[PDB]
């Protein structure tokens, strides 16, 4: 019967990166073999996009997962870079997060995308710990600290598409990316595109969504509905009443003031990483695209008004007077948090419809990729068994969100900043999740490790926690009774990292010099 009917009719409500990444990943996984669309494909995928003009952004970052997403969808890296105003991102550099700023005291550390050297052989972190006053964790275990300081790229012009010398994601223009995906998905992957409004959402007798009545395209029936409607969460949050779990009592930030910033020169250097520079009441992001930068101040309205926040943004930009008066930064207000589940009945939320917080550590596109790829890998056979799959997807989703909140909060909690109430408040226990409190206590006595994560395929590996914890000079009790053989392995791996760093520092291009050649010639396919 109906409950045994294969799930083939898939309706995505909303476009943007959330909707089109979903469409592409689903079509590529089920409907394409060796780049060829099946004559009679498994899935019939329709995307209904509002004809209303979308909110504009000023640049967004990704994780290295995006290389895989693009490749799976079937996008050529040169085409992507050229069409989406993209540059290479090798991690996040955190400036002035640790201490109240002093003019003669450098305060910066890197959270690189590269894993610690020799990670398959030995976790170097506890072997580095005794040497913390002599060398940074990131310098000791990876090459990206040194290479990104030098403004160098993660690969050479001779390196194959999506391959690397050091792991990388991207900085990109999201609207241009959505446009590229619309073209690819509709013209090459067989996705049906409808530009219209949804006037009614109709349920069947069991409370599943059965069909949508559009304003001018009639009734669109389906079996699985993807909510990509953004923060309004029209299907999952509103129609299905899935509760929202506010995380503002942890992160505080509920504002962003954003602006695009031209480079001073047509060939100004492009930064290798996202920059995050701490301020009295939040932090400022700085994302370098080839054509310009995107800058924004994330802040807490319960700590500062908007007038003062704007002044802080303008100070960071180095503008005042008449120059500042011509600037038009854009203000957004949110309740940071996530829906209790991403999948209810036959509806799964992807993107902001599921949750959203400040872009610290760039979780937004990573969650889109995770949710879409997971659905594509776990397409339910039918409605009868769907709840077994949605339950386990929801459990993993809940694990991810707990990890995101805790990981982001970690960045604040271990600061030594004292001058501002905002920073002092971030260290108070009522703002620290119990799960993170437990870790902070444990990590006084041992390094973060894979043992701290119970489940498969975490969004952030233990290394990310190490990079932040020790980037910010957190003290961990030294291991005792260290095994000489392992000390010797560690020393070999430290040496090897040093040698690799030196070799790469002499051979890799700057970002702009590389992007110039990508524009003109491109990376090879193989
Ligand atoms: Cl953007």
């Amino acid at each position: 019967g109906m409950m045994q009917k294969p799930i083939t009719e898939i309706i995505i409500v909303g476009g943007g990166t959330a909707g089109w990444i979903t469409a592409g990943l689903l079509a590529a996984e089920h409907n394409v073999d060796k780049g060829v669309l099946a004559h009679s494909p498994k899935l019939n995928i329709t995307l209904i996009e509002s004809p209303d003009v979308a909110t504009i952004g000023v640049g967004e970052g990704t994780w290295p997962s995006m290389r895989s997403t693009l490749s799976k969808i079937g996008i050529d890296e040169n085409d992507f870079i050229r069409q989406c105003d993209a540059s290479f991102k090798q991690g996040s550099r955190f400036i002035n997060w640790c201490k109240d700023p002093q003019s003669n005291v450098a305060d910066s550390y890197l959270h690189p995308f590269s894993l610690p050297h020799g990670h398959q052989e030995l976790d170097l972190c506890p072997y580095w710990l005794p040497h913390a006053e002599q060398v940074s964790f990131a310098e000791a275990v990876c090459s990206q600290q040194v290479l990104t300081q030098l403004g160098l790229a993660p690969k050479s012009i001779v390196t194959a598409q999506y391959h690397f010398q050091n792991n990388y994601g991207y900085h990109l223009n999201a609207a241009k990316f959505s446009q590229l995906l619309t073209e690819h998905c509709t013209q090459k992957l067989g996705v049906t595109h409808i530009r219209d409004h949804v006037s009614q959402i109709i349920n069947n007798q069991h409370g599943d969504i059965e069909k949508l009545i559009t304003k001018q395209n009639g009734e669109i029936s389906g079996q699985l509905f993807i909510d990509c409607t953004g923060a309004k969460s029209l299907l999952l949050g509103e129609h299905l009443q899935v509760p929202f779990l506010s995380q503002k009592s942890v992160l505080f930030n509920d504002r962003a003031l954003a602006i695009q910033v031209p480079y001073s020169d047509a060939n100004s250097p492009i930064a290798s990483c996202t920059h995050s520079t701490a301020q009295p009441n939040g932090w400022i992001w700085d994302i370098g695209l080839p054509t310009r930068k995107g800058v924004g101040y994330v802040y807490s309205s319960s700590h500062t008004n908007d007038i003062d926040a704007q002044k802080t943004l303008f100070n960071y930009l180095g503008v005042d007077g008449a120059a500042a008066d011509k600037l038009e930064p854009r203000q957004l207000a949110i309740n940071p948090g996530y829906r209790a589940k991403c999948w209810q009945n036959n509806c799964i939320a992807i993107g902001m419809a599921a949750g959203f917080i400040e872009p610290l550590e760039a979780s937004a596109l990573a969650l889109i990729e995770w949710t879409a790829s997971t659905l594509a890998q776990q397409l339910p056979p039918n409605r009868m068994v769907m709840d077994t799959i949605s339950a386990r997807v929801n459990e993993r989703y809940q694990q991810h969100w707990q990890q995101i909140i805790d990981f982001l909060k970690l960045h604040y909690v271990i600061s030594q900043r004292q001058e501002d109430r905002y920073w002092r408040d971030h260290r108070e226990s009522n703002s620290i999740p119990d799960s993170l409190q437990a870790m902070l206590e444990l990590w006084r006595y041992q390094t973060p490790s894979q043992q701290d994560i119970s489940y498969k395929e975490a969004l952030f590996p233990a290394a990310s926690f190490q990079y932040v914890l020790y980037g910010m000079s957190f003290n961990t009790q030294l291991p005792t009774h260290v095994k000489p053989s392992m000390q010797q392995l560690a020393q070999r791996l430290f040496n090897d990292n040093q040698q690799r760093t030196q070799a790469l520092s002499k051979n890799l291009p700057t970002n702009r010099e590389l992007l110039d050649k990508v524009a003109q010639y491109g990376f090879p396919k193989l």
